[PDB]
């Protein structure tokens, strides 16, 4: 199943407000686990915090972009997520929800 | 003129979206350089972490707090910031705002 997330960046801290079943599983946690969190639940001390510091700022500005980082599944796993951000506005052009895909990384060294 | 910004956290990463004359006083900096800016913007390598840490827990937990923090201006010049955040709520008590007020330090030893 493809893995992803959306976000509401119209709510405080742009929270996960939908999760596939590929991301329960690529993540292993719960659906519950995860709703109303920020996607940044799934780093930790391996990830890079220059890497993070930018998407930071590139999400604020609206930016769609791709990064690949150190993320961990709910046992403690660490895994490379190439994670495509991207925004989805509304009729008007408005920001209305954030799309990340977590993307495959077979191909990927 | 007394310092303060709004921001808005129904935006991602709760950009600046006014600043009072007395803010482009403070920090030299620019209308335009500062709006769309987290309030981060005035940190550098001398800011005290765990304050920052702390008041991004407090911030995302939607909390009043007040911290100081060193900041610099646009030319590099460092001044401690006596930062006090106040959220806005709108009518039913939800989160509209966050007002940020830069107090004046003069009495603060």
């Amino acid at each position: 199943e493809k893995s992803f997330v959306i976000t509401d960046p119209r709510l405080p801290d742009n929270p996960i407000i939908f999760a596939s079943d590929g991301f329960l599983e690529l993540t292993e946690y719960s659906r519950e686990e995860i709703l109303g969190r920020n996607g940044r639940f799934l780093q930790g001390p391996e990830t890079d915090q220059d890497i993070v510091s930018g998407a930071t700022d590139a999400i604020r500005d609206q930016r769609e972009i791709t990064v690949q980082l150190i993320n961990y599944t709910k046992s403690g796993k660490k895994f490379w997520n190439l994670l495509h951000l991207q925004p989805m506005r509304d009729q008007k052009g408005e920001l209305q929800y954030f799309i990340g895909v977590q993307l495959d990384g077979e191909f990927i060294p």
